[PDB]
């Protein structure tokens, strides 16, 4: 039992939702470095709408967005993006047999990142990104990580892929980025 | 928790760049063994950076943030940053009372030497882009350089710069993670 | 230290590019349970790398770095990097004796798996930039892969490439992090 890892398990079965029922894997694993969640994450489109990109048949295809929500104990609520089956902390190369009821450690601090409110609304709760496109680098697509901006949750982390390029038949599936956050507790 | 020093992560300033506490700059700093985990972002709140217009003023396209540190990893007073909420973390605040020893989150000397007659090395600088308001079209470069500051014994320096010819575009940015090899 | 694989912070060549011993690769691995953070940064000291001039020679303008290791997580020979500048931490230096596994900080193989038959995925790779001399102009996209070499059971490889016609500048970057999974 790895208690300091939250992850989707590193497979390629399909955990995700973006467009249709489970047409993504989305890799992600969050390490708890004390007061600082280091993250790496990356997508694979196996289906549907964003499996293949073409935008001169398709010109208004240009972005989509996967939400995980959380609740008050850092646990996953069903209506994310990412399944509830595979997202646990870690044993091996896959996950704790039960799952967990408490995740709080794991989740976005409320005071660096608040909730939509009558304050100022300021930038520092989201973090930029590139990846690319089946691994080749003039293929970049753009992620951008927000976090606890959602409402119906107690936290939550949220990732936009979006692209300005005229990509022709290029299929969705990315190189990995790492980034960190500061931990609620 | 002896094992993140901090800013505290409140939006109250404790910076001058160009004005007395004119930006919070918001920076962790987590020891994970021999490699110091970091996360920064600014946001300036007043003064010559606050409201940036290169229409009327083109010349206006870069500042620096130095954190100069003596022999104990001690912040210096003539630094940047302001002494008073730099410290290690307790929950959402600090500690009680400020910190003697923090060698251990101190940039390497061998891997960064101070100034001196010898080579430089680029190795001690990392970039990285953050972006002003969150918007994508709104880059800026941060650049971090490691033991370049004379008068301390080390040293963590935020040079920001930008290209862009913005007009009234409000200096406070995303956040961007990087790490450095340390001391001890 | 059991925590930190590395070269050690100086700038004696350990690395062999096109020539012996023709640079230094400064690599930092830190084993932050089910993720390695990693640090890098390379100086060329001298042969075909070390001043790049693409006036002179107009295809040179890209080379790769290899790290192959064993089942135990030992470096093999016919990697890039020499194998007495790598190990464990102690201090600034090196434990005096090879380590014997370090299983812990391999990539892991269901994340990145060898070549096969399968569909290969992209995820086993990680992109970013550094810059020659520190100069913000002079980029060079350092791509990093995992596990997919052959003749070993882990593996990663640095590949560095860059587009600019550059004119006698020498090949010394600035540093770079990244993470990866662990294969335990
Ligand atoms: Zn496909
Ligand atoms: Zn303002
Ligand atoms: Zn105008
Ligand atoms: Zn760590």
């Amino acid at each position: 039992y790895d208690t300091r890892t939250l992850w989707t398990t590193p497979d390629t079965s399909p955990n995700c939702t973006i467009a249709q029922d489970k047409d993504s894997k989305l890799t992600l694993v969050l390490t708890k470095c004390g007061s600082q969640i280091l993250a790496n994450v990356s997508l694979i489109v196996v289906a549907g709408k964003y499996h293949i990109i073409n935008n001169k048949t398709n010109p208004k295809i240009k972005s989509f967005t996967i939400k995980l929500l959380f609740n008050k104990n850092g646990v996953l609520l069903d209506n994310s993006n990412l399944g509830k089956a595979y997202w646990n902390f870690r044993s091996g190369n896959s996950n704790v047999s039960t799952a967990y009821e408490k995740a709080i450690g794991f989740m976005p601090n409320l005071v660096a990142y608040p909730k939509p409110s009558n304050s100022k609304k300021y930038a520092r709760d989201i973090v930029y990104g590139t990846i690319y496109l089946g691994g080749k680098p003039d293929q970049p697509a753009v992620i951008k990580t927000t976090f606890n901006q959602e409402t119906g949750c107690e936290y939550s982390i949220t990732f936009n892929f979006s692209w300005s390029k005229t990509y022709e038949n290029v299929e969705f599936e990315t190189t990995s980025f790492t980034f960190s956050y500061i931990a609620q507790e």
